[PDB]
C-alpha cells in the first residue's frame, strides 16, 4: 500500500555527471563513453559557430570528481556542445538518447558542480515546460528513465523562464517547445492538464481503496471532450482510452465510465475530501508510473 | 525557483542491496563492509509471526540455511547474530562499493530518502518522514522488508530506518539499524494499529517560509500571537505542540524573509480557519509538513525573491 512520487534509482546516472568550466561560466556535463555533453550556453544576439571556432580545447575545463580530463576535441550539435575527451568513462552505463511527448514522466537528477544533489520525479507538461527545482548551476542536469537496465537519457536542462518554470533539449540539442537558448523575452504557453494521467492516478487510488468518486455513470468519448475542453484539459484520444485497457480490467471501471468520475469532479470539486492524500486531481503519473509501482519493477 | 519533494541521489545505497532467503522467505538485506543486516522476521514461517521466540528459531539455524544474493553473485554467510530485531550475517567478501557510513536513530518530524527494492534489486526512490505516531506513509509492496530509509550528507551515508512491517490502514513499520522499533510496534502478527497522527507544525511553517523565499506572500497578515494561544489553536486542528526549541530552530528562516516566526504562526492559525480560497501554495492545496526547516534552507535560494 502507499502512492508516492517516484523516481528511478539515479547511480547509472551519477556516475557520468562532471562539471564543465569556460571561462566564467560554470555548469554539468554528461559523460558518456569518451564524449562530455553539456548546453552550447557555457561558451556565453550570440552566433554559436562564430563563438565556438575562437575557442581553444584548452579553453574547456573539464573536472570528473577529483580528476581533470583532457579535452581533445569539441563540436556542436544543434544546442548542445559535445567534448571529445581523452579518458573513456569507465562507469558509462548501458544507454538510449531519446525524444519524449509531452505528458510523459521521467526522472531529473540535480547537480551543481558536477555533483548531484538531488532526484526528483516530472513531467514534460503539455506547454513544454517542466516545473523542476532548479538554482543557479544547475544547467546541464539531466532526465532519464531506465527500462530493464537500460538508461534512455531524455532531457538536458538550459533555463528558467520568468514564471519559475524550466525549459531544456533532448540530448541531440533540440529543445522541447518554442524556446530558444539565449536572453530574450520569452514566457511559456497558457498550459493543460494531461487527461490520461489524471485518469491513471484515479485508478491508482481505486486499487489503494479510494472509491468514493465512483458513480454508476457512464459517458461518451465526444461529450468527455466538450467538458474537458471547458477545464483546459487535454483531449483524450481513442489511444488514451487503448492505454488506460490494462488498470480498467484490473480494476472493472471501464475507461468511460471513469471518464463520468472525474466529470463530476470537474464540476463539483472534491467537497472537503482527497485522492490518495491531495486536494487536486494530479496528473504527473502516467499509467505506465502506476501499473509499475502497483506491480514492483526493478532494475 | 522552484520547489519539488526531493529525494537524495540513491547511488551509493544501490550498490549495497542484497537479496536474503531463508526457507521460503526472500527480502532485501543491506551490505556494509562484511556484515549483511536485514529484518530478522526472515527466519519465521506466517504461522512463528503469531508469537515468535526469535532466540529459539536462531539457535536451529545454522550459516549455510542463509543464502546470500549480490548480484548475479553468492556470498557466503559465515558467522550469524541478532541485535534487537534485526539479524546480522557475517559474510566472507568485503562490499568493494561500501560508502562512508553511520547509522542514525531519528525523532519523528525528520525527514529522508527510501529506496524501495524487491529481491535484492532498487526500483525506485521516494522521499517521506516519520510521522509523530512514528509510522511512514511509504510505498510498498510484498517483498519490500529490508528496503531502507537514508540521508546523505556531504559524502556520509546516515542510515536511518529498516522497512519491517505494513499496518493494517496501510502505513509502515520499521527499526533504526540497530535493531529498535520506531514507535511502539513489534515484529509479530499481533493486534496493532497506528496511534491518531497529528501534523507537523514546525514543518509546515517552514513549507510557508518555502513559500515567501519563493515570491507568495498571500496568506501573511498584520497579527502575531503567543506561543501558548497558538498551541491552543494548533491543538484543535489535530497539529503537534510547538515548542521553544522549534521556534529557536525557524530562527534563520525569519531573518531571511523578515518575518517574525509568531508572526508566521499568526498565518498558520488565519489558514487553519480560513482554509485556501481556491489559492494553492507552492502549487499544492493542503498545507505540506514533509519538508524540515533544514530541508527547505537546503533546496531554497539564500535570497528571496
Ligand atoms: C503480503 O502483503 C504485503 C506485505 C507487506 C509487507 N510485509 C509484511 O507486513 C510482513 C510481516 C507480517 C507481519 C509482521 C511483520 Cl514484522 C512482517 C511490508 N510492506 C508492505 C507490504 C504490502 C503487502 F501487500
Ligand atoms: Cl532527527
Amino acid at each position: 500500500s502507499g502512492f508516492r512520487k517516484m523516481a528511478f534509482p539515479s547511480g547509472k546516472v551519477e556516475g557520468c555527471m562532471v562539471q564543465v568550466t569556460c571561462g566564467t561560466t560554470t555548469l554539468n556535463g554528461l559523460w558518456l563513453d569518451d564524449v562530455v555533453y553539456c548546453p552550447r550556453h557555457v561558451i556565453c544576439n550570440p552566433n554559436y559557430e562564430d563563438l565556438l571556432i575562437r575557442k581553444s580545447n584548452h579553453n574547456f575545463l573539464v573536472q570528473a570528481g577529483n580528476v581533470q580530463l583532457r579535452v581533445i576535441g569539441h563540436s556542436m550539435q544543434n544546442c548542445v556542445l559535445k567534448l571529445k575527451v581523452d579518458t573513456a568513462n569507465p562507469k558509462t552505463p548501458k544507454y538510449k538518447f531519446v525524444r519524449i511527448q509531452p505528458g510523459q514522466t521521467f526522472s531529473v537528477l540535480a547537480c551543481y558542480n558536477g555533483s548531484p544533489s538531488g532526484v526528483y520525479q516530472c513531467a514534460m507538461r503539455p506547454n513544454f515546460t517542466i516545473k523542476g527545482s532548479f538554482l543557479n548551476g544547475s544547467c546541464g542536469s539531466v532526465g532519464f528513465n531506465i527500462d530493464y537496465d537500460c538508461v534512455s537519457f531524455c532531457y538536458m536542462h538550459h533555463m528558467e523562464l520568468p514564471t519559475g518554470v524550466h525549459a531544456g533539449t533532448d540530448l541531440e540539442g533540440n529543445f522541447y517547445g518554442p524556446f530558444v537558448d539565449r536572453q530574450t523575452a520569452q514566457a511559456a504557453g497558457t498550459d493543460t492538464t494531461i487527461t490520461v494521467n489524471v485518469l491513471a492516478w484515479l485508478y491508482a487510488a481505486v486499487i489503494n481503496g479510494d472509491r468514493w468518486f465512483l458513480n454508476r455513470f457512464t459517458t461518451t468519448l465526444n461529450d468527455f471532450n466538450l467538458v474537458a475542453m471547458k477545464y483546459n484539459y487535454e483531449p483524450l484520444t481513442q489511444d488514451h482510452v487503448d492505454i488506460l485497457g490494462p488498470l480498467s480490467a484490473q480494476t472493472g471501471i471501464a475507461v468511460l465510465d471513469m471518464c463520468a468520475s472525474l466529470k463530476e469532479l470537474l464540476q463539483n470539486g472534491m467537497n472537503g475530501r482527497t485522492i490518495l492524500g491531495s486536494a487536486l486531481l494530479e496528473d504527473e503519473f502516467t499509467p505506465f508510473d502506476v501499473v509499475r509501482q502497483c506491480s514492483g519493477v526493478t532494475f
